[PDB]
């Protein structure tokens, strides 16, 4: 944006959601508001430059991620950048407000991944080889699942603190601590004033970088009225406020029902009412774990993509932040597994998967840690594009003499006549 | 089909295929070539009436499946049809003439999986729920895949005969008989006359329905020239024909070849030339077992899609050939798994899933045995229908009067404050 020309698009997701709850009407399209980025460029594209294809995480807008985008461009070595694309999860940011009289109570993160394809088909004339793959927090988990739907898609995935373990998030239950999650159910969505909204949200803002500070206040507050907040004249008596015409009330962007239900799934009807015993429902929750059931509350994706990760076929960098809420053993144990089975990149003994620890840095280190981010991105980068160059010319040599349109000779050796 | 209004359609497939070689440039937009079929209607269409996705065997034409659309429509009942759509795929029959200039020599069964999803999305409008996919043969194994890709998307499915098991094929290695795949390298694929290549394949249209018949010797065979054989005046020169100027060469409308790299895959760099221990190489077999390796030819996606068959979401009947060449044994272990675990339908124990052996039927009994197959179908669909109809309601019943905007007070109850 110091570095980029920006495209708005408008596009249509995946018909059929994966959850009935997710929408007003089953067969309702909705539409991903995306931004493409194209480096200002005096000369022409180079021929191996890279599109990237990135998801935010919850509640997140996608302009928070701009300031990344630039650092990557400026200390880009080895690699060349033709665009980068971020998309708002349909539920989200600016995509809820385009579709928010079609949004319901309901949200799959797999969804997302196949928003993602589509629109992916859409720009293909835009998007030739290589693509690679940028999620951060459950971005990292839906960019792993788009790679699951299309293996040979992406050249390689940067996983900024991606949502990717087995065991369920803290939610407070028994002795347990409340997590953001029972934050998002019970936090404040509306202020009398832009100003008091940011006193407000201080937390998730603190130590953020001065051009994510700007996007935040911008994107992550909408003036009333909006749909669960309709009507601004209550809103400036219940604060009080009806006399001053300089302030206008602010609600979240971003529901914190539309956080809610993306963090966290209602499993309000798992036990047999007589016996006690867990039953999984099949019509709603067929995707739940039974051994996850005992709470009415779950989270099915971190655990199904985790226990895919042997298959995971594009090389692989995992950035954890040291000063994380997630499960980081579990995330390690992911890594060692991390594309070792059928259909894997070879993983860790082949040197196609790395994690990088990064002490001290937290959750929201693509906005607090912009420049060390980049830079951890950028040694991956040129690694797997001098990889790519490579391989790409072996390709070319190994294929030069062959025919389109009938078999190579090897073939009516190993293959023998039907007897006469 | 006199019971149908046929609307041709050419839409573009998933971009990207899953192996490199299987077009001559890797951003190569490909086309599918889509039959759909809609009902002959006086009154409006009923409000669940069902969006059939249906995907061919190899190397059989769309139009084949014909006589099996109108015994589907002939012996409705406890449903009715909106629209079937059957795509070419993008290697094979319509679509292969279509992308000629651009397919290559390695086929993925996965890409037609998504050529498909893109379909849907395209012609969204024309398909609401209820959606079923129907597969014969390796289009079981690709509609199955599709199922992998978008589990909520389809109501039931129903496999005929599907390509979905743990071994290999027989392909002649050893001891073992030589198959139809051995057959389909060597086998002869251009004829002096359409009339000779009719004759020439009496074998494969043995026992075909009369419809089926026609249809056959209409798209099974193309006249020269085509990409392969371009020459007309040198293949009439090679059958001593040249005197003969008004009759034209035929070849195979799918390549011999297009078949072959379908039914198997290339395996020719498994082994360390010095330990002569099987390494799989990543770059271009990331996807083939080791314990598969050991010969020199694959087939992947068999194995892959026997493997996730517990996390199949749709109800699934599976339709299998008595006198099938598939194994139908590890066919039938299939079955059993079929939906029980995370992600399924609940298979077998729940009634989701259901198998039905016809005695004495071979893989082509959609074109030989239209009226059984159709009938077999049909029991299914009812049932899964009515089962519909009623979760479908209780669906409806469960949301009314509840908040699009905001969560239900249980919430509160669980989660508790700071």
């Amino acid at each position: 944006t110091e570095k980029f020309t920006i495209t708005e698009h408008l596009v249509p997701g995946s018909h059929i959601r994966e959850y009935p709850g997710s929408t007003v009407n089953q067969e309702d399209v909705l539409k991903i508001h995306v931004k493409q980025y194209t480096p200002k460029r005096e000369g022409p594209v180079p021929d191996d430059a890279i599109t990237f294809i990135a998801t935010h995480g919850v509640g997140l807008p996608k302009e928070l991620y701009e300031p990344l985008w630039d650092e990557l461009l400026d200390q880009a070595s080895g690699f060349h950048i033709r665009a980068i694309w971020m998309a708002d999860v349909a539920s989200m940011n600016q995509s809820g407000i385009h579709n928010e009289d079609k949004l319901s109570m309901d949200c799959s993160w797999m969804d997302h991944a196949r928003d993602l394809l589509l629109m992916i088909n859409h720009f293909r004339d835009q998007m030739p080889r290589p693509l690679v793959g940028i999620g951060h927090s459950f971005g990292g988990n839906i960019i792993t699942n788009l790679a699951y739907l299309h293996p040979r898609l992406f050249t390689t995935l940067l996983l900024l603190d991606p949502l990717i373990q087995l065991s369920p998030p803290s939610l407070g239950f028994g002795t347990d601590a409340p997590s953001a999650i029972n934050y998002t159910l019970w936090r404040d969505d509306v202020w009398p004033s832009r100003e008091v909204a940011i006193r407000a949200n201080r937390a998730i803002m603190q130590g953020m970088d001065p051009r994510c500070l700007d996007r935040m206040t911008k994107h992550f507050f909408r003036d009333l009225p909006t749909p669960l907040y309709p009507d601004v004249e209550a809103i400036k008596a219940l604060f009080g406020t009806t006399a001053d015409s300089t302030t206008t009330p602010v609600t979240l962007t971003t529901p914190k029902y539309h956080e809610l239900v993306a963090q966290i799934r209602q499993n309000f009807n798992a036990r047999d009412p007589k016996t006690g015993r867990i039953e999984v429902p099949r019509d709603t929750h067929a995707d739940m774990d039974p051994l996850v059931a005992y709470i009415p509350l779950y989270r099915p994706e971190p655990r199904s993509t985790f226990r895919r990760l042997e298959t995971l076929r594009p090389s692989c960098l995992w950035v954890i932040a040291g000063a994380t809420f997630l499960n980081i053993d579990e995330i390690r144990e992911g890594v060692k597994i991390c594309g070792s089975g059928i259909g894997g990149s070879g993983g860790v003994p082949d040197g196609r998967v790395r994690e990088v620890v990064l002490p001290g840095f937290g959750h929201l280190m693509p906005f607090q840690e912009v420049k060390t981010v980049a830079e951890t991105c950028i040694v991956w980068l040129q690694q797997e594009m001098d990889r790519f160059r490579q391989t790409e010319r072996q390709w070319k040599e190994d294929r030069d003499g062959k025919s389109h349109l009938a078999v190579e000779e090897n073939w009516y050796k190993v293959l023998k006549p039907i007897p006469s």
